[PDB]
């Protein structure tokens, strides 16, 4: 739409009230964000299994209503999102030059699911049992957004070590962003839309792969051809290893020295940038993410020295 940049107010799946960057074009008022450095777009589709459906419409300018609580999340958090990459990178959207971002919430009946599809975010409402509207946990956004860069970059491809450690990039990432947004941090993959009911878990851990029987060290990984070989589990390791980096601590007799959730990030951001490729393994992923903080902090720092105690911590080489 072509109109004129407004504020509005809305309430988002967890009922906390939030800003809402909206355009006014003719009587109504859009959810459209011309703000950054990419327009954002949030769709409705009506509980209906198509794409990309109508594009969001309001007559006052509040977004109040129990209905509208998905997309108010979703549009919020796409926009959260560019932020965190634009501030501490420098980053213009998914493919840095600025492509827009583009949401559909209320897809399908009860949809227990939410990704990237390769061009825009997806998001169901969940059957408020098993998990919540989809739209309201920011580190899973963060989590699909950052495989629109990933895509966009290293293109890890989706099978064995490499598409663990797109995963595993994907979570880190997700985390780093729910940190930015001082949205009540931790560690955890997916507690604020994971059973809605049940306090206290997530859909997997950082800090402690193990509890959600994920490997949590290079011995104990999954050796099957289930998953692409493993995907979703597997990536416990490297997110054990990002975990240890990050705040430090002793891992199967090897102490790390904590670095810092900044450090980690520049180390993994830049990493994925220049030297991982299509198929990099675990331990290309060790020599690529040493390279980067060698060149982020010299050679000889104690940057690299955490570097290289995190991936000993967990048996890789
Ligand atoms: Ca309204
Ligand atoms: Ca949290
Ligand atoms: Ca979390
Ligand atoms: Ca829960
Ligand atoms: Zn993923």
């Amino acid at each position: 739409v072509t109109g004129t940049n407004k504020v509005g107010t809305g309430k988002g799946v967890l009922g906390d009230t939030k800003s809402l960057n909206t355009t006014l074009s003719g009587s109504s008022y859009y959810l459209q964000d011309n703000t950054r450095g990419a327009t954002i777009f949030t769709y409705d589709a009506k509980n209906r299994s198509t794409l990309p459906g109508t594009l969001w419409a309001d007559a006052d300018n509040v977004f109040n209503a129990a209905y509208d609580a998905a997309a108010v999340d979703a549009h919020y958090y796409a926009g959260k999102t560019y932020d965190y990459y634009k501030a501490t990178f420098n980053r213009n959207s998914i493919n840095d030059a600025g492509a827009p971002l583009k949401s559909t919430v209320h897809y399908g009946s009860n949809y227990n699911n939410a990704f990237w599809n390769g061009s825009q975010m997806v998001y169901g409402d969940g059957d408020g049992v098993t998990f919540t509207s989809l739209s309201g946990g920011i580190d899973v956004i963060g989590h699909e957004l950052t495989h629109a860069v990933t895509e966009n970059s290293s293109n890890l491809i989706y099978q064995n070590e490499s598409g663990a450690l797109n995963e595993a990039i994907s979570d880190i990432f997700g985390t780093l962003v729910e940190f930015y947004d001082n949205r009540n941090p931790d560690w955890e993959i997916g507690e604020d839309i994971y059973t809605p009911g049940k306090a206290g878990d997530a859909l997997r851990s950082m800090s402690d792969p193990t509890k959600y029987g994920d490997p949590d060290h290079y011995s104990k990984r999954y050796t099957g051809s289930s998953d692409n070989g493993g995907v979703h589990t597997n990536s416990g390791i490297i997110n054990k290893q990002a975990y240890l980096l990050a705040n430090g601590g002793t891992h199967y007799g090897v102490t790390v020295t904590g670095i810092g959730k900044d450090k980690l990030g520049a180390i993994y951001y830049r990493a994925n940038t220049q030297y991982f490729t299509q198929s990099t393994t675990f331990s290309q992923a060790r020599a690529g993410a040493v390279q980067a903080a060698a060149d982020l902090y010299g050679a000889n720092s104690a940057e690299v020295a955490a570097v290289k105690q995190s991936f000993s911590a967990v048996g890789v080489n």
